């Protein structure tokens, strides 16, 4: 339907500025499975109640695909398609052995109990495990789920592998007691950081003192500017949560901000802080803008006004196509979605190592080996954008298209 069509006209906007053949193109419209299963579980009440499962595996020419599970009441069939379509262009342009993955249920989980969420996820396992695997299909952290729901998921799948290989590695964001890796929390955050550091780094720019506006305060957001202003050591001068928005020249401690939205529901009100609104926010003239909330937030409406040298999308596709073309002929240094939320992907990639070899690292070790991923992966994106002469968003495409079609034509999928 809509989101997967939608997927489809941007992998062909993609595709017309670099050089893969027809069929390929063919290739990756079409997903190469689609498993719609059936998920029974047994209510409190005694009742037996089913839901619809979707598994889609967009592609696996790079090694086995990686995607997240979201039980969402409203994931239909052809939004999980096209999650799956962005995942294999998130994790090509990453360079990781994965192929694109993508699972989710049709269901409200604010309705299930603790044990009723349990019994989903085991059954959603015990029906999907002939698709799934450590070296096949790894799902992950989406919307909706969280690590004790994969902690029941993985425990299902081992009880039913009877633990012949690798049970720890069929899925990732479990909890750190069973098969967990550090810095799985802050994962998307610091590989946002990461790429605002390369992208000064490309403008030249110093980023001491520097003043980043975060637009969307959710987990990724505080996580992002505590970050930022620890590594990076710049000024944070607006913070907006969905409701409002705060504003200080001086410089925002992200801590006592989350401190204040935990207490009283909001950041607003902050001590010391003009109270704005997104707009403002997003309007204000920064050196760096970070867009982490619902998206769509940049649009051809309000693309003109906005000021800052890099724009850092952490959210899937929050500006616009249009604002995408404004904010470059603005000469402004913007970052591809999926290449900015890379973050978390890679960290579960490096979880999925930690699990498979059966060696864990430490927090120093995966946060230097996601400090060299970014910077390979943005250098790239950042090199294709110069020769190319085209946008950030559509470079980050090439790459990832180009990365997969390679694949296709090794494994000899396709002959042109
Ligand atoms: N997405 C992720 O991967 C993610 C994110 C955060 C944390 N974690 C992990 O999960 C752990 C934190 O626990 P959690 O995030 O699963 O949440 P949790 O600790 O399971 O939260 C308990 C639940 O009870 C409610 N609650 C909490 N305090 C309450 C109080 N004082 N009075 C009444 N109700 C209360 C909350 O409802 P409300 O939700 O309505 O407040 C919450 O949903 C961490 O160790 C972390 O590793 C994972």
């Amino acid at each position: 339907i809509d989101p997967f069509e939608m997927a489809v006209k941007q992998l062909e906007r993609a595709a017309q500025y670099m050089d893969i053949s027809e069929e390929a193109l063919e290739w990756l419209k079409k997903p190469m499975r689609i498993v719609e299963v059936s998920v029974p579980i047994e209510m409190d009440d005694g009742s037996v109640k089913v839901f619809t499962g979707f598994r889609v595996q967009h592609n696996w020419a790079r090694g086995p695909t990686k995607g997240g599970i979201r039980w969402h009441p409203a994931e239909t069939l052809s939004t999980v398609k096209a999650l799956a379509t962005w995942m294999t262009w998130k994790v090509a342009v990453v360079d990781l052995p994965y192929g694109g993955g993508k699972g989710g249920i049709i269901v409200n989980p604010k309705e299930l109990s603790e044990r009723e969420q349990e019994r989903l996820a085991r059954a959603y396992i015990r029906a999907v495990y002939d698709v799934i695997g450590p070296w096949t299909d790894i799902p992950a952290p989406d919307v909706y789920t969280n690590p004790k729901i994969m902690g029941w998921m993985m425990d299902e799948y081992e009880t039913i592998m009877r633990r012949k290989g690798p049970a720890f590695g069929v899925i990732t964001g479990k909890p750190l007691s069973i098969g967990g890796s550090l810095g799985r929390g802050t994962a998307t955050a610091q590989g946002a950081i990461f790429t605002i550091r390369e992208a000064a780094k490309a403008l030249g720019i110093d980023l001491k003192g520097k003043k980043i506006a975060v637009q969307g305060y959710g987990n990724a957001g505080y996580y992002t500017a505590k970050l930022a202003k620890e590594q990076l050591g710049m000024t944070v001068v607006a913070v907006s949560d969905s409701r409002g928005g705060i504003y200080n020249p001086d410089g925002l401690d992200p801590d006592e901000v989350l401190k204040w939205k935990r207490e009283h529901g909001s950041v607003k009100d902050f001590p010391g802080a003009t109270n704005i609104t997104n707009e403002e926010l997003l309007e204000l003239e920064v050196d760096v803008l970070a867009p982490a909330a619902i998206e769509e937030v940049i649009t051809e409406k309000n693309a003109d006004n906005i000021k800052a040298k890099i724009v850092a999308e952490v959210a899937n596709g929050p500006v616009t196509p249009e604002a995408d073309d404004i904010l470059r002929e603005k000469g402004i240094l913007q970052i591809p979605d999926f290449l900015c939320n890379a973050g978390g992907v890679t960290v579960s990639y490096f979880e999925w190592v930690q699990n498979i070899n059966g060696y864990y690292w430490t927090e120093e070790e995966v946060r230097e080996k996601l400090d060299k991923k970014m910077t390979k992966a943005f250098w790239e994106v950042y090199n294709t954008h110069k020769d190319k002469n085209i946008h950030m968003r559509d470079a980050a495409y090439v790459v990832a298209v180009s990365r997969v079609y390679q694949a296709m034509k090794d494994r000899g999928w396709v002959k042109k």
